[PDB]
């Protein structure tokens, strides 16, 4: 409808796949080459389904901060025959608050879904499903089951992936440029 949705659409159309694990279907953001991200609670194994195609996982790393605290981001390298567009220059370098964010989902259950969530707070610490988690972003939207892995963007920045909610607020794990240096 406007430049927020325009940027979100551009990311969804070229840089997302549908990932299926034993824990469900997730929106998965491709970042560069064969490297993508997914919430750690997807429990990625040796094999994953990507757009309903059996795919070997070449590497998977559940990220934690230097205090050995969960970040809820898993970085996956896929044995895929095609590279993602490189979107690393849209990733923030530092922890921040944001105005006017969009949460975007693409699954069998919710295809081509875009949600204007508004103001995003650098919340920091969250007890997420019982697990102490750092670098959490919070938005005042009543997010629901099936939105996990959803991409959080502003105009010009890809800032996080949706990892949970409490029925009134939604929570995303930050994406930082330093996660994807090579």
């Amino acid at each position: 409808m406007g430049p927020g949705f325009d940027f979100a659409q551009a990311i969804m159309k070229k840089n997302t796949v549908i990932a299926r694990t034993e824990k469900g279907e997730f929106t998965m953001l491709g970042v560069y080459d064969r490297v993508a991200v997914i919430p750690t609670h997807a429990s990625v194994g040796e094999i994953i389904y990507i757009n309903d195609v059996e795919t070997r996982v070449l590497d998977a790393c559940a990220l934690r901060d230097l205090t050995d605290t969960n970040l809820e981001i898993t970085i996956v390298k896929l044995d895929r025959n095609q590279k993602f567009r490189d979107i690393r220059h849209f990733l923030p370098r530092c922890e921040d608050d944001y105005n006017d964010a969009v949460l975007s989902v693409h699954t069998s259950k919710f295809p081509n879904m875009y949600i204007p969530v508004g103001q995003v707070t650098n919340y920091g610490f969250l007890n997420l499903g019982g697990t102490p988690t750092h670098r959490i972003l919070m938005y005042n939207f009543p997010t629901r089951a099936g939105q996990c892995g959803g991409v959080v963007t502003t105009t010009g920045k890809v800032i996080g992936i949706h990892v949970g909610g409490n029925g009134a607020q939604g929570f995303a794990a930050m994406l930082l440029h330093s996660y994807f240096t090579d």
